[PDB]
């Protein structure tokens, strides 16, 4: 690939777009450019696995013993995997070969939607900060996908009609899944969404969005990281891996853990939004996705959040003299993304940060 697109590639101002690591992947560069180096904790027990028919049995035992476990995942690993989950394998399918097919695409197709500034959803990781920004071994398609408002209509319009219509297909199916989950973590919880301001009403016309990454082989696969550590900010993650290649890591008791998807599964995970309102019964953990020097990894994470006008708070049945209130009350969910953005980076987590 040539002297010009080497040159396009790697001279990079500050301000400029981030540029693809697809792209910079097909130059099989020896040494990786300075801003992918990384500048840690050893490798390690693997996640629990739910079943979403057993979970919604008509058999109390079988149900019981489901919801069991699945509040042992969410309290113990924060990290579970959900098998016979009801979602269809040839919608499944179509999701793995059509967002495959939409990297395969050239920069120009996959670049097609024009962004009015402060506009940053579709392809890219957006722009150079500095030169102390580290930029991750990764390119990037994310979408705001629920409610219909908040889908930005150029974007949807300009994307691969069968790749478009997959996405919204998988949108109502990942919501549904969101929702069985939500609904069974309030009875595991033991809260009452009649009396109380639980849980699922939060989620129900909550927002949801899409990342999906793509992970070129990198040739100093430790230096560079894929998509750096990071807790999810909100609700559930629902997480397809698309193709065979490993990657997912999660941080458990100051180790690394490899998270190697069941065939047949997703990767299912709390995140810190959803932490706050289980008063820390639940956890949000700290994740990361690897490279490798000799295959392409994809995956698509869809997020399942509140409204923006959604008031995040502990629920106030899981405030107890046992388990007293660690977390702030009273912002909306909508204020806490934009505190966070303009947040100091030195210091504490979001979480640690509302801690009372
Ligand atoms: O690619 C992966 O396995 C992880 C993706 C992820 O953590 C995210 O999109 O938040
Ligand atoms: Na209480
Ligand atoms: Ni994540």
């Amino acid at each position: 690939s040539n002297a010009m697109e080497k040159a396009k590639l790697m001279k990079l101002g500050n301000g400029m777009e981030i540029p693809s690591v697809q792209e910079l992947a097909k130059l099989t560069l020896a040494e990786i450019p300075s801003r992918y180096v990384c500048a840690l904790l050893p490798m390690g027990e693997t996640i629990p696995v739910i079943d979403i028919e057993n979970l919604l049995s008509p058999e109390p035992i079988i149900g019981k013993l489901e919801l069991d476990r699945l509040h042992f995942a969410c309290k113990e690993w924060g990290f579970f995997q959900v098998v016979n989950h009801g979602v269809d394998a040839s919608l499944v399918d179509s999701v793995k070969s059509e967002i495959q097919g939409f990297f395969n695409l050239s920069m120009d197709e996959k670049t097609k939607y024009e962004q009015e500034d402060g506009d940053v959803e579709g392809f890219g990781q957006g722009f150079i900060e500095s030169e102390d920004q580290t930029l991750d071994w990764a390119d990037i398609f994310m979408m705001f996908t629920l409610p219909l408002h908040l889908r930005k209509p150029h974007l949807f319009s300009k994307l691969p009609v069968p790749l478009r219509e997959t996405i919204e297909s998988y949108s109502s199916e990942m919501k549904k899944l969101s929702m069985v989950l939500f609904n069974k973590m309030e009875k595991a919880l033991q809260v009452q969404a009649a009396e109380i301001k639980g849980m699922s009403e939060v989620f129900i016309d909550g927002t949801q969005a899409m990342r999906m990454n793509y992970y070129p082989p990198c040739p100093q696969p430790n230096l560079a990281i894929g998509l750096t550590s990071h807790s999810d900010f909100g609700g559930l993650t629902i997480l397809l891996q698309i193709n065979e290649v490993e990657g997912l890591q999660i941080k458990r008791e100051g180790t690394w853990i490899s998270v190697k998807p069941l065939p047949n599964a997703f990767v299912v995970n709390v995140g810190d939004i959803l932490e706050i309102m289980t008063n820390g019964i639940y956890h949000s953990v700290d994740h990361r996705a690897v490279v490798n020097s000799t295959n392409e990894r994809l995956s698509i994470a869809t997020f399942h959040d509140p409204s923006l006008e959604s008031v995040i708070g502990p629920i106030s049945s899981l405030i107890t003299p046992e388990t007293p209130a660690l977390f702030k009350s009273g912002s909306t969910y909508g204020d806490l993304v934009e505190e966070c953005k303009t947040r100091k980076l030195d210091g504490k987590s979001f979480l640690d940060s509302m801690r009372i």
